């Protein structure tokens, strides 16, 4: 799997064994700006301030 | 281990087996506001926009 791993566009990495999900964190009030992206094994939980998208195709985050 | 797990004060949970670190995410420009907190096994990486503290004593985050 390959995921975007920076908050600028395009850049990516191949995920390590065990992490088969891409994730994207955004501020709930600003959905257009990724604040943190990368690979993960289990999808991180959202908070009152942060939304977390998880997806499992290449560069889907 | 017990960690703060919300961005309001006080609230906490006991970490599941395998997660022996507390973490706190902040926006690099706003260190005073936690945007996401909880338990983790390996300390999450920082990004250009987000700082991540990790610590291993009770409610240290």
């Amino acid at each position: 799997l390959k995921c975007h791993n920076k908050l600028v566009p395009f850049l990516s990495k191949t995920c390590p064994e065990g992490k088969n999900l891409c994730y994207k964190m955004t501020l709930m009030k600003m959905p257009k700006i990724p604040i943190k992206r990368g690979c993960t094994d289990a999808c991180p939980k959202s908070s009152l301030l942060v939304k977390v998208v998880c997806c499992n195709k290449d560069k889907c985050n």
